[PDB]
């Protein structure tokens, strides 16, 4: 039953299959980023959450007969999304052009929060953010172009970077940090992230795949 969305003319599809670890995945949500400038919303990319097929026999437990109205002011719900056992893929693909210095900026101080926000940024974490941050440096992301986070849940965030939406063959680095791994998602759904679309989605979708 999900189906596809489309942001700006960019399609996600409904399910995608992983060239790297052969998993297969279903499309919770996508939407947008961007900047507010004079309260004008600019948008700059837009962003699709992929959850391995796994993710629902492991989310039907907890969360199976919770109306979507009910999962969406459930922090605990989007908790077991970002850490649950399964693998999360994410889409982000450019609406308007940005170097890959100038994407990751942003992107690496939402995360730099978050784990200083949760007392988990040791020398580890800063040198994985560092790691992050050598791994754009040599891209750029025309419109249409895109990001591929691979979520694996054994600690393990895979960057992968494309021309186009197509997700590429090999990736382009492994930042191998647990509390790393999950915080590009966490800065997507979790609880201090404003922008609601994703969640949105995620907790409209999910009822009907956690009944059958
Ligand atoms: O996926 C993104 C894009 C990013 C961003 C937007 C505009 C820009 O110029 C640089 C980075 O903002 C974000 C903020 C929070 C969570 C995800 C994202």
């Amino acid at each position: 039953s999900i189906t596809a969305i489309t942001v700006e003319n960019l399609e996600y599809p409904a399910v995608v299959t992983s060239p790297v670890t052969g998993k297969s995945y279903f499309l919770g949500g996508a939407g947008e980023r961007g900047l507010t400038i004079e309260g004008n919303f600019i948008k700059f990319t837009a962003i699709g959450v992929y959850l391995e097929d796994i993710a629902v026999a492991s989310l039907a437990a907890k969360w199976k007969g919770k109306s979507s109205e009910e999962l969406l002011e459930t922090l605990d719900f989007y908790r077991d999304i970002i850490s649950g056992p399964f693998e999360k893929l994410i889409r982000g693909s450019k609406i308007r052009e940005l170097s890959g210095p100038e994407y990751s900026r942003k992107v690496m101080e939402n995360c730099v929060a978050h784990l200083k926000s949760v007392g988990t940024y040791g020398d580890a974490e800063a040198e994985a953010m560092q790691k992050f941050a050598e791994a754009f440096k040599p891209v750029n992301f025309p419109p249409g172009a895109s990001v591929f986070y691979r979520q694996s849940p054994d600690g393990i965030l895979g960057l992968s970077f494309s021309p186009d939406t197509s997700i590429p063959e090999k990736e382009a680095a492994l930042i191998e940090n647990k509390a790393v791994s999950s915080a590009v998602l966490e800065t997507m759904i979790g609880e201090h992230a404003v922008s609601p679309d994703l969640k949105r989605c995620l907790a409209a979708r999910l009822p009907a795949l956690l009944n059958e």
